[PDB]
């Protein structure tokens, strides 16, 4: 959990940018999830056109189709974009592959000048709780001061072969400006922080799942619902088929909300991407000039 305010930024920023001066190539980490909405406001500012791989991760818990969108629009910005699970460490080879594609008219520029070949320099960048430091043990094969007060220095991880990777990651803060991005950050659990009304995260999952898989969300709380009921009647139903009660057959909302949020956040009803893209043009156009 990280606390941001004005002077923390600051100094994110800053420290970021000094760490990015050490790499040739930057592997920018998103949620697979939210591939769009997991990355920093100000994440091209501060790559400033460094080599970028794009790495979609927690590829296990979203929607490959509509992540490919994603995939193709990295590819359209000039981004090398791949996607991993690196919990389960699955398609990690990507990486390393990735970067080498990434850096390649740099060396070759360099070949040609006659300079010797050398590792590629890495580090991953990006918002909180998008995996970073699991995908740096993964990549590492081990666990990254152990006497109090002992400060850790940066190191370099030997990552495949032709692969340097600093071991410790440049955290920036998540978007924070737009509702809706607040909503789809908190139901992938990347900000469990507050403002933003579970109850209305709930509420945006909710409708989200009847948009694009009812059968599925009907079939997994085992409910049936009027088509033409108001969300209320979708808490209620669910409550009620869980025994979520209170005050007699009241109905336990902060209880209901808490499953929903829960089950959406842990994949438990399927797994989506909801970045959705075709949906997402007028923001991407906002972006876009800049
Ligand atoms: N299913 C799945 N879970 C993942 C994957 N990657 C990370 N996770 C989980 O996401 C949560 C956050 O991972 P973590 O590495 O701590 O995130 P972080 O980006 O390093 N946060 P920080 O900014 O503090 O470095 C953990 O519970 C982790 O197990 C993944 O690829 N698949």
């Amino acid at each position: 959990v990280i606390q941001w305010y004005p002077g923390h930024m600051a100094k994110a920023k800053r420290e970021v940018s000094e760490q990015l001066k050490k790499v040739d190539v930057v592997f920018e980490l998103v949620d697979a999830r939210i591939p769009y909405s997991s990355r920093n406001p100000m994440i091209d500012e501060v790559i400033n056109q460094k080599p970028r791989v794009v790495i979609l991760n927690k590829k296990d818990m979203s929607n490959l189709n509509e992540m490919s969108k994603w995939e193709q629009f990295f590819i359209d910005k000039g981004y090398y974009p791949v996607s991993v699970d690196a919990k389960h460490g699955k398609n990690l080879k990507k990486v390393e592959a990735a970067a080498i594609k990434a850096t390649a008219e740099k060396f070759e520029r360099e070949k040609a000048k006659g300079l010797k070949p050398r590792a590629i320099r890495a580090m991953i960048v990006g918002i909180p709780n998008v995996g970073k430091s699991t995908l740096i043990n993964k990549l590492a094969k081990r666990s990254i001061g152990n006497k109090p007060g002992v400060t850790k220095q940066q190191q370099w991880i030997k990552v495949g072969n032709a692969l340097q990777l600093l071991d410790t990651p440049g955290i920036l803060w998540p978007k924070f400006e737009d509702e809706e991005v607040g909503k789809k950050l908190s139901l992938t659990g990347a900000i469990k922080d507050s403002i933003v009304h579970l109850d209305e995260v709930a509420i945006y999952g909710l409708n989200f799942l009847i948009q694009n898989d009812l059968a599925r969300l009907k079939s997994h709380y085992n409910i049936e619902v009027p088509e033409d009921a108001e969300i209320i009647a979708w808490f209620d139903a669910i409550g009620k088929k869980r025994g979520l009660i209170r005050r007699g057959n009241e109905i336990d909302y902060e209880a209901v909300i808490e499953l929903i949020i829960y089950d959406i956040r842990n994949a438990k009803i399927g797994n989506y991407c909801f970045d959705i893209f075709k949906d997402m043009t007028e923001e991407l156009a906002n972006d876009a000039n800049n």
